[PDB]
């Protein structure tokens, strides 16, 4: 009958569990026609899964979420299966959204307009044969929002390039117009073809393999001396399934369709004290806002976890090429639109890595004969995941001070649209090869933390470093150089809504307002140093500013309640962004509390983009990081107990000489 | 007679020039007593190095740059010795100054204070014995600043500590007072005391080598598999002399006792034009202010460079320690009080590492099998330095994409003052141990550009994100997403006094307004992305506003002249900070031309440290970092030649299969 439950209640739902989930909804709706949109792990109660860990309570019920099509009905179906019972038990109809695009759902549309008449009729218009159609690609995109359909139909929009060859880098030959795809009929609807037109570009293709470059620079670099790494007795970090130690920490690596990597049950060990950390660790959503006002460019701010899944997306990755070293891989496992199971390998990746020093100091006294260094090491746990034209990479680190690092690097290449030859593109975007307009945008990230610092029970306060309110020349600042920390812990959710400030180099605590450092008199912390927080560009009202509420703050806290995980909400795509829900909804009217509460933390960070020619034709890593860091969490460095890597103390220095 | 000029005008002195340089100086003031507190190169003229290297021009002359102190007479004379004539070219006498403290003027110090009668009766009030005054120790500082007397006498303070054994770290036992030292009379001139008196803590000490971890919580963590790291093949990178070649990149690595590194004369090779970028970049100064208002205090804002210098002050670094891999070393000679030569033994280290991926993209076409990702590496030169109880590490990183990095890890021990069982340190301070005052202060630093970004005449520039003027719903930004790249040109010195904005992302562009790049019409430029940029927190007109006054800005802007090195004055201690030198004299009314010309870019950047009990009693590293990143400089991504690790496109994706 059921499927074997799981070493442990947070591991991702296995093929077998999928494909009862998948039956067990096939027949309850027996006689329907209906395909698969998302079946994953429904994560237990926060409060089930704590006491079922720490209490020894009830074991959480293995449930599967699911999303569901069915012919002919709008918006979808969603609900829960009880595994252990292979039975539905709670199911609702949702006519009026649009769920998250899945592969299936957008690999037919490049077909699809390859063989529609009016795209055929554009291609031509703007100097494509009609039998050339094999050379006209498209990526694939959400609609994202457009008011002439609501969520009415389900709706993609085409981003039209050409190749003259199929190993071109198609993006440097966009073309004008853009067609509109009825997801479920597989057909065009609309084009929107712009006022000017613009006619493909003649110029060669802007490419990037070997064959390409020889052509086009008259040789490759030689192949460089190596660098090999290796670690001949093995790791120091243990996986038991999905459950990772290292360096004292221990937690759980999670991956699903829509956040990829999920770090749960954080705790670290403390000289025999395992002290909680956090609960869940995620990123939650993202949106990519382009910066170009013409029309219909305003339909381009993907929000590309919500909306395509950074599991989904995530690529298998291979020993040396995306991660070298000694590494541990964990598969990915989801559902077609036929209930079936389907794997990615290798989609996680998991090693340590050397990290320069730990810390260091020598004695001047006897010229540094006295001396202590110790070497770092990191743990790298990471995906990378493609969404269509860029590469997002994500590396989880812990390191052995006891912090916890979200390192991403971007990659891939440049979303372009055409550019006329006598057309100038800024001030929306940078011409980075003839005829190419790379528009600008911003990259912003939500990063949800469910905290537990040292327990349950925490708050949340922005630090901001402030002068002395004294005067120079005061009895109490009498040379001005007075300075301190201002602590504005957060009572209500409102207080929370806060950005980064350069004016203060604000951080933010998470922490337990129950506990106290026995030498600092402070409470136990998490520090969230980060200062790659941009502003949202656009304006408030916007399409942008709706769908995204998110992203209008670097830090929104609000109280927890069991299933607040996405932001911009559960079925993204189409939303117009008006209406209670997500953020919008878990901020209320800014007046419930979460001081010393269950809370959760969902910090807005990223870049803004504008690009330039050293992007193009493919764009060199670009760098993103934040970092939570224990402070008065621990009475001192916690990583004085690692071996160092050279050591001499001044009674044996003297010996020594 | 005259010493073998160097290989390159930049490379610093060797020894023979060192003692040629100091013979030279012996006779010209022969009859007098004198020791030598610098002897050093002084680097060429700009204009003259530059014709020189690239226009055939006039071999610079090869000269030295002395300071001496003479017994009996105030301040200091210098001037410069022409190598090749042995002979003082140039002389004067400042009577009203106070130069750099060497290692020399320091390490008496201890001794002095220890065999004090006026400082023994403090110890012995503070609770130690008499006759156990062997074991009191102190950190010799600058005074600083003390307008008791100005620069009239040179000074030192102590700090002071006390061990119990002479392999504790003392720093857990500051004594509540600060005896005042004549360097040249080597005597204790007078002693802060405070009206409230703290005596000796009855703590253990706080201690970190492992023979004290293993008392202190049972035993060290066990040995943890290695990491290892082998270049079987050798290194891509060559040196020629102090000449580096790596991926396209020359320079040349100086180093000398104040800046420490020095890079100069950096160019890139694009295909064969070799492209000028930098002319010289290095830290130029430094100032670390303590937030305490409480007297003495104040006197602890360090400027680390000017007042002990980056070079005297470096650690000889050893392999596997420090640097592992496969490492070049290069020395560092200064001369000593006598006029002889001083070594430090690899003071410098070069070596090259990976750095993950520099590029990856995949098609979702055919499932990524169409794909290529090219692994990066980078190159680092750096040093380590220890001012007493910091350890500064100094990392400059080379790029395959042609950015440029530095790159600082702060690690070392606490600057700490002693608290009583009922003091309260806050709010100026942190408990860290029973009885430890670890006062808030800033790390700041003042990395000085001379730039020549694709050649000679330059302007810079503050950039800021801004979304579009016009309103949500006009025909202009109908959906409210314009947003656009605000650039504003320095014209006037007073133009560029800027800093870090988080409203607007603010970056600046170092450019070359005289050229365009072809495909996006914009200059060629450096971009410095730096987030690291605090306010200075000191108040206008205190004492660290008036030492430092580049500290007050993130940039400073002013025009090129010769000898524009270091902004806080040549001879930085017990200089008040009134009057017109350094960063003010180069600043002058604010309105001379920085636009087109030759300039000069003082970046102000750190971080601002409210210590916390995992900072205690030896720091984990704290990272620092800024990027300077060629924007509009390439036409694409310079990159594309390096072989990549992994390679497959879409016909060759359909052979495989
Ligand atoms: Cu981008
Ligand atoms: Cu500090």
């Amino acid at each position: 009958a059921a499927p074997a439950r799981p070493a442990h209640p947070l591991d991702p739902l296995s093929t077998a569990e999928i494909k009862a989930a998948t039956n067990t909804v096939k027949s309850y709706f027996a006689g329907k026609k209906i395909s698969f949109n998302t079946v994953t792990l429904r994560e237990p109660a926060r409060k089930a899964y704590i006491q079922w860990k720490e209490q020894g309570g009830p074991l959480p019920p293995r449930l599967a979420y699911y999303v569901i099509l069915e012919a002919g009905k709008p918006g979808v179906k969603e609900g829960l299966v009880d595994l252990a019972s292979l039975s539905v038990i709670e199911t609702r109809a949702l006519e009026t959204v649009q769920p998250i695009l899945t592969v299936e759902d957008l690999c037919s549309t490049e077909e699809v307009i390859r063989n529609d008449p009016a795209v055929i009729e554009q291609c031509v218009l703007s100097g494509i044969p009609a039998n050339e159609m094999h050379k006209v690609y498209c990526d694939p995109w959400t609609i994202g929002y457009d008011e002439r359909w609501g969520t009415g139909k389900r709706l993609q929009q085409a981003l039209v390039y050409y190749r003259s060859d199929e190993d071109d880098s198609q993006y440097s030959h966009p073309l004008d117009f853009c067609p509109i795809v009825d997801t479920e009929e597989k057909k065009v609807i609309f084009i929107d073809i712009p006022n000017r037109r613009r006619k493909v570009s003649k110029h060669k293709h802007a490419n990037f393999y070997p064959k390409h470059m020889i052509e086009k620079v008259g040789a490759m670099r030689p192949e460089a001396p190596p660098i090999n790494v290796t670690q001949p007795e093995g790791v120091s970090f243990k996986m038991t399934g999905n459950v990772m130690e290292w360096s004292n920490f221990k937690f759980h690596i999670g991956f699903n369709y829509r956040e990829g990597i999920v770090l749960s049950d954080v705790s670290y060990n403390d000289h025999g004290n395992v002290r909680p950390i956090f609960h869940r660790i995620s990123l939650s959503e993202m949106i990519v806002p382009y910066g170009s006002p013409e029309f219909p460019h305003q339909r381009k701010h993907a929000l590309d976890i919500g909306e395509y899944g950074a599991g989904y997306m995530t690529n298998p990755l291979s020993l040396g090429c995306d991660c070298k070293g000694v590494i541990h891989y964990l598969d990915a496992h989801f559902s077609d639109r036929a209930g079936d199971p389907i794997t990615v390998k290798n989609a996680v990746c998991i090693h340590e890595e050397d990290d320069g020093l730990l810390f260091k100091h020598s004695d001047f006294r006897d010229n540094f004969a006295t001396s202590l260094v110790t070497r770092a090491t990191k743990l790298v746990v990471s995906q990378i995941f493609t969404a269509a034209n860029y590469e997002y990479c994500l590396y989880w680190v812990f390191m052995q001070d006891g912090a916890i690092r979200l390192d991403i690097r971007l990659t891939g290449i440049l979303n372009t649209y055409i550019l006329g030859d006598d057309e100038e593109a800024g001030p929306w975007g940078t011409r980075v090869y003839p005829n190419v307009n790379a528009h600008n945008h911003q990259h912003l990230f939500s990063l949800r933390i469910d905290p537990r610092i040292d327990g349950d029970g925490n708050s949340a306060a922005a630090c901001d470093a402030k002068s002395s309110p004294y005067p120079l020349g005061s009895p109490e600042n009498m040379y001005g150089n007075a300075f301190y920390s201002e602590k504005t812990t957060f009572k209500t959710v409102k207080d929370s809504l806060t950005n980064y400030e350069s004016a203060t180099g604000r951080s933010w605590d998470i922490f337990n307002p129950n506990k106290v450092n026995p030498y600092s008199g402070k409470p136990p912390s998490y520090k969230l140093v980060s200062t790659q927080c941009p502003p949202l560009l656009a304006k408030e009202g916007s399409l942008v500013a709706k769908r995204a509420p998110w992203a209008s703050h670097s830090v929104n806290v609000v109280p927890y309640k069991d299933n607040r995980l996405y932001p911009s909400g559960d079925h993204v795509p189409q939303w117009s962004g008006d209406g209670v829900r997500g953020m919008r909804e878990w901020i209320g009217d800014g007046s419930e509390n979460i001081d010393n509460t269950d809370i959760l933390f969902f910090h807005t960070f990223g870049i803004t983009h504008f690009p330039a020619p050293e992007d193009f034709p493919l764009m060199p890593a670009e760098p993103i990081t934040l970092m939570l860091r224990p402070r008065h969490f621990f009475t001192e460095n916690p990583g004085l107990d690692i071996q160092p890597s050279y050591a001499m103390t001044t009674s044996e220095a003297k010996r020594a000489v």
